[PDB]
């Protein structure tokens, strides 16, 4: 399924080059600008456990997930992974714990040294 196929075929996009942070573009976004730090981003997600278990999704909110980029209000590899993205993209990220929620996990659902699925769709990106 999709987590595999990121898995085994998705390009490392960390600055480390330590494979922690893996990107498939699944629908190709506009023009060539990606965000910029500190720019308030507009997303659509959902989220797969190793275990095949949706954990969140903002679609079934009926709202967006908004956040400041670049400034660690959500875990590492979706400040570098959003980064990457043109409005209209979307993407799947498969994560390493070192880029996500580490040893400690997430309660109630995100166990410890967890590796993570998500589909980013980026929305919108505007600075303030
Ligand atoms: C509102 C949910 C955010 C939570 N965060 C930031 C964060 C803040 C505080 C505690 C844990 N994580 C995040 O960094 C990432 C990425 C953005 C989307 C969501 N998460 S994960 O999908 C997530 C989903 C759910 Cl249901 C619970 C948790 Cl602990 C984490």
């Amino acid at each position: 399924g999709a987590p595999a196929t990121v898995t085994e075929q998705g390009e490392d996009i960390t600055s480390k080059k330590d494979r922690g942070v893996l990107k498939i573009v699944k629908r190709v976004g506009n023009g060539e600008e990606t965000p910029m730090i500190g720019d308030k981003v507009y997303v659509h997600y959902k989220g797969k456990l190793s275990n095949g278990k949706k954990f969140d999704s903002s679609h079934d909110r009926n709202e967006p997930f908004v956040f400041s980029l670049g400034k660690g209000q959500v875990i590492k590899a979706w400040d570098i992974g959003v980064a990457t993205m043109k409005k209209g993209e979307i993407a799947h990220l498969l994560i390493k714990p070192e880029y996500a929620y580490g040893s400690a996990g997430s309660l109630p659902k995100i166990p410890s040294n967890a590796t993570l699925f998500f589909e980013i769709e980026l929305l919108d990106f505007k600075g303030e």
